[PDB]
DNA sequence: GGTAGACCTGGACGC
DNA sequence: GCGTCCAGTCTACC
């Protein structure tokens, strides 16, 4: 009863609602779609993970987003805490307004968007986002998810335990910069990315001015931010774009990887024109990015997630 | 300046 | 069952 991951049906009094139609958000299309790797559908339609240094379980009905927090007496989330959820899902942005625009200037988007509504972008923490995506290169969502889980378990603060799952906060720069972290991460199966994580943690703390440097990027321009990030080991143009888009508030950033290349070729008959190559390359990847920005506008980064999510779900 | 290759790991086909 | 195939970044070299 008071044990294990909660359910809306089982512990009614412990849940609070946030007005939010499914047309505005579909958890099943957002949480497991490569934006964040920290959410699990422990119970059907119920997703749990760490949000703002606390464990939460989220589920939804047609017009409501139901939320519960595990912090000492078990109680429903408070207005303040719920606001933490609204910020995480950037709920002040109306997705229906964005879908309408993208759909009006892109017939193919409109076709796809009819079936995959509610795909929005999570507003993530810089550190978590940086190191999660450093772990993403040349990898698949399933493996990435495990690596990040092992990373947090070995170097992140212990939060609370539900059933046999112990939740951990995301590691700090100091922890990741610690001695012999690479060796350890390597034993956890991060492969060559083990060094990238270690090397990047130290680079930020010992050469860029630390956390302040990363966080300051949220006020910088996309061009600036993307440039700064490419400095770090393991961070190329794709990883830099994912970070800008999902954690540094650069909605025009368009991450280009295998999926967006397939989409561009299959659904837009796209081809590099000013580029020198016919396939993926630093110059062509950049061009593809500009193509989507020119097509969808300032929020091209958000539009991209809709087709990406629909691509995965197929 | 703009390429070819190597690269951790493990679920996938291919045969 | 074994080998190859895949899900970006970095570097040696033209
Ligand atoms: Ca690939």
């Amino acid at each position: 009863g008071s044990e294990g991951h909660r359910t809306l049906a089982s512990t009614p009094a412990l849940w609070a609602s946030i007005p939010c139609p499914r047309s505005e958000l579909r958890l099943d299309l957002v949480l497991p779609s490569g934006q964040s790797f920290r959410w699990r559908e422990q119970s059907p339609a119920h997703w749990s993970g760490v949000l703002a240094d606390q464990v939460w379980t989220l589920t939804q009905t047609e017009e409501q987003l139901h939320c519960t927090v595990y912090r000492s007496q078990a109680s429903r989330p408070t207005p303040d805490e719920l606001e933490a959820v609204r910020k995480y899902f950037q709920l002040d942005v109306t997705l229906a307004q964005l879908y309408h625009h993208w759909g009006s200037v892109d017939s193919h988007f409109q076709e796809v968007a009819q079936k995959f509504q509610g795909v929005r972008l999570l507003r993530q923490d810089p550190i978590e986002c940086l190191f999660s995506f450093i772990c993403s290169s040349n990898n698949n969502i399933a493996r990435i998810t495990g690596m990040v889980e092992r990373l947090c378990q070995a170097f992140g603060p212990r939060l609370i335990q539900l059933d046999d799952v112990t939740y951990h906060g995301f590691p700090s720069l100091q922890a990741l910069a610690g001695p012999e972290v690479e060796a350890h991460l390597r034993k956890l199966g991060l492969g060559y990315r083990a060094r990238y994580v270690s090397a990047s943690a130290r680079a930020i703390l010992e050469e860029q001015g630390g956390l302040a440097w990363l966080q300051q990027l949220r006020e910088s321009s996309y061009e600036e931010a993307h440039k700064a990030l490419c400095i770090l080991p393991g961070v190329g143009t794709k990883v830099a774009d994912c970070i800008c888009l999902m954690a540094l508030d650069k909605p025009q950033a368009v991450p280009v990887q295998v999926h967006m290349w397939h989409i561009a070729q299959r659904d837009y008959s796209w081809h590099p024109t000013t580029s020198q190559a016919k396939g993926p390359s630093p110059q062509t990847n950049k061009e593809l990015g500009n193509f989507f920005r020119s097509l969808w506008g300032p929020y091209a980064g958000w539009a991209q997630a809709v087709l990406f999510s629909a691509d995965l779900r197929q």
